[PDB]
C-alpha cells in the first residue's frame, strides 16, 4: 500500500501534463475573436464603401470594489479631450462599453486612434480602476511556461490576463 | 501520508484547469442564449416572447404573469411535468401585451401539495468574463452566471 | 496519522465528484453546435410541403430503421393521420445496424400527396423469422436536446446527425 | 459487510464510468459534425473527375520507405488513361492529387477511375495500400462505438479513416 | 462461507481488471477526440521551422503583391536581429533590421518589395536570419508559414499534412495562425 500510492501519486501529475496539450489546441478557438485586455487605446475608422457608418474599437474596465460614479475621459492623439463620458453605478467585476465615435459637440471623430482614462468612486473615495481596450486575436504561440495569444499591434499575452472574450 | 495530501492539491490544479478549458469552450456559446435562474421577460421585434422555464428534482402547475406595474397578465395551464428541466414560449382578453418588461412567477403543487419550483429566464451570450471563484458567462443586461447554473441552452 | 489521512481521502472523494459533475456541462456546451443542423430520432412522424414559388416540388421528412439482426425482407408501410394506407415500400435487404430512406412523397396511385404529417409501420424478418424492427423520424434541432415540435430527447436516443 | 458493497462499488463506478465513455463518443460525433463538410482518405481506388475538370484526391499506405513510386490509372473500360511518376515517399501515409489529364495532355470526360499503385525499394517490391476520398454527410451509430457515414461508399471506423482532409 | 467470501473477491478483482480497460477505452478515445479538434487546425496555418517564403498576385487586376508571414524562435533576447532575404538566383534582393527580441517566437510579414522599391515577381524566397546578444552571436531558428491541409495518422502519433511542406508533429509548431 505504501507503493501503491505512490504510483498512483505520479499517474496523477502525469495525466495533468496530458490536459495541457488540449490547452493549447483549445486556445485556437479564440482565433478570430477578440479580447479585452489591459489598455487605453481605441481605434476609429470608416468603411470603403460610400454612407458608411465610424465605429470604434470597444472598452473596458475591471473593478475590486463597486462605485457610484463613472467617468470616461476620451483623447486624441495630441492629447486634446475629445470626449468625456458619464457611464453609471458599477458593481466589482468586467464592465464593457462601446463609445458611440462622437465627440461633445456631436460631431462625428475622424478616423485614428484613441485612448481612454477612467476615474470611479463610491461616495467620493477613489479606486482602483483597470482600464480595457479591444485588442484582436491573430494567432496562439508556443511560450516557455505555456501558450500565448497574438493580438498583433498589442503585442503578446498570456490567457490568465484576459478579462473577457468576445 | 504524504501522498494522499499530494493527489488533493494535484487533483486540485486539475479542477482548476478543466473548467478553465470550459471556459474557452463558453466562447462557442457567444451569439447563442441560456437558460438560467431568474423571472424576467422582455419583448421586442406578430409578437414574440423571451422564453421562461422551472426546474422539479408535480401534477398541477400554474404560472402567473405580472406586468411592471405590477398586474397580473395571463396564466396558461397546458399540464403537468417530469423531473428535470423545462422551458416554453397575449393578454388574458387576447389583447397584445405592450412593449416592455415582464415577470414571472410559478406554483407547482403534487395533489395540491407544493414544491420547490425555480423559475427560468433566458440570457443572451454577449461574452465570456473572467470571475474571482470561477471563470463567468456575460449575459449582458442580466449580468454574469456560471455553467453549472445553466439549465438549457438556446 | 491515519485520522489525518482519512478526512483527506473524504475530500479527495468530494473533489472527484466535482470533476464528474463539471465534465457533464461542458458535454452540452459541445451540443450546442447542433441547433443549425437535423437529427434522426425514434418516431413515425413525416411531413410533406409545397412552396409559394412556381416549379416548388414536393419534400420528405426523410425516415429509418434500426435492426439488431440482419434480415432478408424488409417492408415499410406509410399510413395517413386517419390510419389509411398511402403507400407501400419495398427496401430491400438490411445488414444489422441503421440505415436512413426518403420517401419521394407520391403515394400508391402515383400522385403527390397533400401538405401534411403521415405515420409509418416497418415490418423486418429473415428467412420467415420475425424481427424487432425500430422505426425513426427526422428532427430538425432548435437547442440544447429540444427539437420543437417534436419535443425534448437525449442525444444517446439520436441515431444519426445530418 | 464492506466486502459485498466494494464488489458493487467498484461495479458501480463502472456502470457511471460507462456512460463516460459514452457521453464521450457523442462528443466526438459533434467534432464529426464538423467533419462532414470535408472528408477523408480511406481504403480504395476509386477517383471522379467532373466540371477546368478536377479530380477526388487519392493517396497511398507504406509501411517502408521506397525510392520506386508509380501510380497507374485506368477507366471504367480497364483501359489505361495515364501513368503517374510522382516521386519518392518515406513510410505513411501520402496523399496526392490527380490533374485529370490523360498522357496526351488532354482532359478525361466525367465519369470514375480507378488508381494502381507499385512501390518498391532497390527493385525490391513494397506492400502498398491505396486510398481514395470519400465525402463524410453524416454520422452513424454501431453496436461497439460511433460510425461515420460516407454515403455511396458507406460506413467506416474511425480508426481506419487514415487521413482527414 | 468460505466459498462466498472467495467469490466475491475474484468479482473484485475481476472488476478492478475491468475497469482499466474499460479506462484503456476512455484514454483511447480522449486521443481521438484530440484528433477531431485538430481538424479546427485543417483550415488553418502554421510557423514551423524554414526559410522558405512565397509570393503572389490575384487573378484581379489591380491586385497587390502579399507574402506568407515568415518568423524567428530564440533562446536567449537578442538586440541585433537582421533577416536577409534572396531569391532563388541567389542575390539579395531585401535586407530587414528586425531590431531587439526577447527570447521566444515572434514573426513578420514582408512586404514584398526589395531595395530599391519595387515589387519583386511572383515566386518563391528564403529567409536567413542571425541574432546576437552584444556581439555575442545567438542560435537562431527561422520559420516559414505552412498552411494545414489535413490530419493524418502516422505510425506512432497524429500528424499535421502541410502539403508541399510535408507532415509535422504539433509540439514542432511554433504558431497557429
Amino acid at each position: 500500500t505504501v507503493s501503491g500510492i505512490e504510483k498512483l501519486n505520479t499517474t496523477l501529475g502525469a495525466i495533468s501534463g496530458q490536459i495541457d496539450n488540449s490547452q493549447s489546441l483549445q486556445a485556437t478557438t479564440l482565433i478570430g475573436h477578440g479580447v479585452m485586455v489591459p489598455g487605453t487605446t481605441i481605434l476609429a475608422g470608416k468603411g470603403a464603401e460610400e454612407g458608411a457608418v465610424t465605429s470604434t474599437t470597444p472598452f473596458g474596465v475591471e473593478l475590486q470594489q463597486p462605485a457610484d460614479k463613472v467617468t470616461a475621459t476620451i483623447t486624441d492623439k495630441d492629447g486634446r479631450v475629445v470626449r468625456t463620458l458619464e457611464i453609471g453605478e458599477l458593481r466589482a467585476g468586467v464592465h464593457t462599453f462601446t463609445w458611440d465615435g462622437k465627440q461633445t459637440d456631436g460631431t462625428t471623430v475622424p478616423n485614428g486612434s484613441y485612448n481612454i482614462a477612467i476615474t470611479a468612486s463610491n461616495g467620493g473615495t477613489q479606486l482602483v480602476a483597470q482600464p480595457l481596450q479591444f485588442a484582436l486575436v491573430q494567432g496562439v504561440t508556443k511560450g516557455s511556461n505555456g501558450n500565448l495569444l497574438d493580438l498583433g499591434t498589442y503585442g503578446t499575452t498570456t490567457l490568465d490576463e484576459v478579462r473577457q472574450i468576445i
